């Protein structure tokens, strides 16, 4: 078979920590790892059937003189320019090993907050010394070229601004924001830029890292990831999307309607070009019809004005510096914002535990909030994540049921994401994982 | 008044150094290569714009200080000058400071070596690294977004770019280049801008060059162009693309020059098949089929432009140690002194051009550079606009053979709207071909 | 209290890493403890802490990681009322050791790992460097000229771009560093490296200087003596007390092992021409107890420091070569065996030096292991609390075991007393912590 | 010849930069070829030194990556194990840089221009960097009590942060440097300056030590006498021969100049405790020649490295707001008045010896830039090669004058003698290259 070397960045490993991703019986972390590993190597589509597609790649770790060797068994040919696998590739290789290996030495809600704190110091994600200006971006992996282009214009004004970008992983909303940040950096000479990619292991494969991210972070699952992300980010730009993107508006927005979290600066910007303004309309609507009106005070909406967006975010540094202070806090890693226990108990999506969600609009705004995050992403799990396609591919949708009024709320905006092709990366028609009873 | 203070890569300066740019010449030129770089984002009325515009060199503590008064406000993201437009402020000073503290053909190119070893542009360790993109101001999106794709793919090759200023084709390929560098991890990422003085307003640079250079003429940039490339991509443009590309065909055809590797790619999207067959075409008619084995065309293949270059760098490394040369600079390499003798064009000296084709082929290319050069000077220097406004069209003449190839040419890029920016009135010729 | 703040290499510590570390705890005592040492960087006691006993430090965790509040500090660790910036350094390295050792006590192999840990989380361990550190041994109690001595062989050890592992304290500890700042500064080498590895039982009696760069805490003796083992590419052992027999005793019982016989590291014994008489004696010492096949092991280099280094230089691509073939790393030797003799902490008292095997026909290294721990002892007994507490309420420690290597040891300490390595000389006269019967 | 080559910091070359030191222009060839020898070579203080290796030579040759050098038969203390100290293989570039910039760019004004344009191409005025460069003068040959306490206010300079700027050679012209290597270390000052300023007349006599990490090679001994006291912001003085007296002649002369009287640089005349009657001395020798006057301009401080170097560092925001307070530079004190007589470079023959004004009815500046003129004669003299040439064949050079002003400097150049100051104590005895009438 086809044999590559790769070279390292990163510490060295011992025996110990390093014989647990041998080929091993009894054992799932070899899989994982290798997985993780594929995923990287190829930034195509959207689902994970492309591990039927390289099923003779294999991954060997290696300790050596100088620390880690990787050997590749039969790589993805597009990690590749001319014969030599592009060098953040390679550095995504060592990020992927680094946090595998930090968990797995590493197995309530102090505890929680406590590993997302310690992945995310391991990964060299909490830099001490900076200033407040990390802007989470979140949107759409499926979107049109005027959608694309709007977060690529969003991204380069962010970089004029010296501020710098965490988002997810994958394609469209993912990788336009550091593409036109990458531009704008460079107008500023801010050489010290970063480009946070943040995945877990089952959505990885479904969403690989564009080779542009400098800072790929491995978090143990989707839970865990979105608490990252709340915790690292100043401000929040969240672009139009599917129920990805809804997902992580609910959380951030149950988060910020609890009354310890009240003072709590972190700007949220919700922005798209002109023709968004429906889909914008929309959104608003769902979310004041089911959080209240309260909800409101938490985001802002600018349409069709990069700079505004971009100018919100810069503005509001300073205020979240005083706050940190204000706080006896770190600028780095908010440990004062609360998070409940809702948003942190991890949630596997199956028949059973999506059927079980209280979907009822007699809830407490937060505790609501808390359950759709959970119906969100039993959609995203249903769609792209290989065990969860398995659920609907034995068992059909999953079956979903509340307050009709809410219910009905949620099937529009569903319908919304299969309309606008959001759901998909587009290429046969989408058939819904969910089923709105 | 609006009074912004900028200060500083700048070296401390002298009183005699300063003296000369207090607020007579010396003063304007450097007030208004100042006023250019202030005004990122293809006409020279741009004067009359900022009228009200002045610069003063503070001699101060830590070196140099700047005092512009009322600079164009969009050179400021939110209140604050863009940093990178900061850096050519200084670049400018620089290098007015130094053509000035100085100022045949040994002289000339010491010139260009001192000027471009002054701005720190010549990195003696360096390895071949450094492309040269060529191509037009004026361009559509399709062909905009092929100069991007080929940027991205020169900085995944981590290769590094060298381009004239202005829009178009000349920031496309940093652009690209600078999602490139980014996912190849190429923090030594070099944009070298070269301009000269009397298209600076015309063609500003971009913010995002990081080495800005100002020549003193537009023959010393073409000369500075081609002692520092290791390569050459040259995608569709107007006339100043023809005459860059007839200057180095030009030189390349000199039997001194046969061992000289430095790969030239023409390149362009699919829809540009057309004016390449077309311009290939009128190469082969004027210079010979002896010309055709200094470049080759590749036609919407963005990976083919970059991996030439990047395959030609150990080509071009061997070369110069062949000629006991540097890296950086191509001393070995023969330019005769038609292509070096600065031509100031007018009506005058655009008619008493010799443009026949019972000539050699070097010779009509160093003509034909200098016909091409005095339509640029006639869209877009000061001067030039000027002259036509008082004179009309430039007159040419000579072989009707010969003037009907041009002409076509020419008509070309005034259809293909390659004279011009869009949105004022239309284009209308500088030229008039008799 | 005088309050002097300390602002922050040092990462972001979460309140669990730091609770520990308030005022009540025993590990704030040793927290203090090391902290104020290191402050105090002219004599060997620790009734050092006794002139300081108003002294306190808080940590602080704020927007940009730790500040430290010290109330009281030692005044000689200012220069014109800033703290020399060194000092400022060990401050943070002290916190994050002491931190790292106590967020992780979860087994010869759990005792060579947490080395590994240990060093690898202080970035003790380069991942791409080509070996170039020599371990400095030699007396912190040492006259003039051979404190010149140490400082010249220093100076060639920085011409030849070589690092400097050492412990910590004055004498020979603080010389080779000087010398190859020069040295270093000569050879343009500005990534030297200048490792001062300590323990918390000893900071206070030998504490470091500000110009080590690299400072370590390790949580004992055993575990700092195989730090020094698992990082050397050379070791140079001057003349000194009995820290350094101590640690001769480790590394010549380490290198005797049969399967330590393809170990290419160099060992050279080295001094002033006035020190000659001491290595005859030495050398005489080691052939009589350990045997002839000791000194295979060692050579011995009189009045040439440029030698000295010149061994260490020509050894480099012999200590590179076999590091690959053991497919080993360059900057940590997993592949030398240390058997369990020299891992078992051992803490000196009158039951345990009573119970020493120092008897002739044993197998030489395990003769050698117990020769290590009667001298480490001796240690104890002149400079350590707790050990001084034990000679001072039950007498002088007793050993015993086959009367003529007792005589030749009774000999060699005595020599340690008439050359004043015991001690820095203070008025009255050094009393033996030891009996030899 | 055994050929070594020197490969290339500094810049690429043309043809007609270089080709005026191909050997055969032919003055040019033997200038800077005994510049290059003179900086391998780092013995004693004659210009016999170029007898030794007469079979040296040098060869400039523009390749691929800039300048590569050329040595046929270079001295072998440039060497360790056979490899050119990194240090000296970047003082040939220097020397070259410096030949060359002087060599291209060939009243008042202009000589002040020169000096600026000559520091400013070799990197010597730094933008943006604050008033910490201290001037030290003092003898090059001096025992080891004087050598021990320059390195003590090296050291102290080095904890403060401060930069040094010097002569080339032994003694004072190297000890504080290595302090500071020391001192600059604890403190963590990575960003260290050492600057070293020769000439060609001198270099051979005394050549830079390769821990100097920016030598200049001025054109002459006035235009390096103008670089050190621009440069300056503050002057420490240890004791030394004629060449020290020369400079302390020099700063005096400047400083007494009326439009000076506002120039806040501190002088310190400092030494050992043993070095007081030395003090003593010539203390009572400037307060007579040049009057009570003179004597605001300095102080005197005596076994105190720690006050000299606190004079120094306090000194410092002065320097700082009187540049402000003038609009000039940090770097270069153009402001400085410093008179022609000063400037005027004096070649000493006999007949310019004789010739030389040296009455006590004068003007105390005028007196100062007469007796400067006299003591560079001495040193001329004494170690340069075309000045010993001009003894060889007409004698020793004669001064005369005021006969109370002729014994006090008979005195002072007598203790010199006796003191050991005039040459480096192992060959032949000192015989005078001067006769006071």
């Amino acid at each position: 078979s086809l044999i590559i070397q790769v070279s390292p960045s990163m510490d060295l490993l011992s025996q110990l920590e390093v014989e647990r991703l041998k080929k091993t019986a009894s054992s799932d972390l070899y899989q994982l790892y290798r997985n993780c590993s594929l995923a990287v190597l190829n930034s195509t589509d959207n689902s994970k059937e492309l591990l039927d597609k390289y099923k003779n790649f294999d991954i060997t770790v290696m300790r050596r003189e100088r620390g880690i060797k990787l050997e590749l068994a039969n790589p993805p040919e597009h990690a590749f320019v001319d014969g030599q696998i592009i060098k953040g590739i390679q550095e995504h290789l060592f990020s992927v090993l680094r946090d595998i290996v930090y968990v797995n030495m590493h197995l309530n809600a102090t505890h929680i907050t406590n590993l997302v704190f310690g992945i995310l110091r391991n990964a060299g994600a909490l830099i001490p010394g900076a200033t407040p200006n990390l802007v989470v971006c979140w949107g759409g992996h499926s979107i049109n070229e005027v959608e694309y282009q709007y977060t690529r214009e969003v991204g380069h004004e962010l970089g004029l601004r010296e501020l710098n970008i965490c988002t997810g992983c994958g394609p469209g909303a993912m990788e336009g924001p550091m593409k036109g940040a990458a531009v704008g950096h460079a107008k500023q000479r801010y050489s010290e830029y970063r480009y946070l990619g943040l995945t877990e292991p089952s959505i990885i494969a479904a969403e690989p890292p564009n080779p542009i991210v400098n800072e790929l972070v491995i978090m143990p699952d989707i839970e865990k990831r979105l608490e990252a992300f709340v915790r690292m980010a100043h401000g929040i730009i969240i672009f139009p999307g599917g129920p990805g993107t809804a997902e992580e508006l609910l959380y951030i927005l149950g988060i910020m309607m609890h009354p310890e979290n009240a003072d709590q600066p972190m700007p949220i910007v919700l922005t798209g070009p002109k023709q968004s303004e429906a889909y914008f309309r929309s959104l608003d609507k769902f979310i004041t019809d089911t959080l209240g009106e309260a909800a409101r005070k938490h985001y802002s909406i600018a349409i069709d004005n990069p700079a505004e967006a971009a100018r919100i975010m810069s503005n509001a540094m300073p205020l979240v510096r005083q706050h940190r202070k204000d706080k006896e806090d770190a600028y780095s890693f908010n440990w004062s914002l609360k998070i409940e226990p809702e948003f942190q108990l991890p949630f596997e999506p199956n028949h059973e535990s999506m059927a079980n969600l209280d979907l009822h609009l007699n809830q407490r705004p937060e505790v609501l909030a808390a359950n759709l995050r959970r119906a969100f992403s039993g959609v995203v799990a249903g769609n792209v994540k290989a065990e969860g396609i398995r659920e609907i591919e034995r068992h059909g949708p999953f079956e979903m049921h509340g307050d009709p009024v809410l219910m009905k709320k949620m099937d529009q905006l569903l319908n919304d994401f299969v309309a606008q092709n959001r759901m998909k990366l587009p290429g046969s028609a989408y058939e819904p994982c969910y089923k709105i009873v």
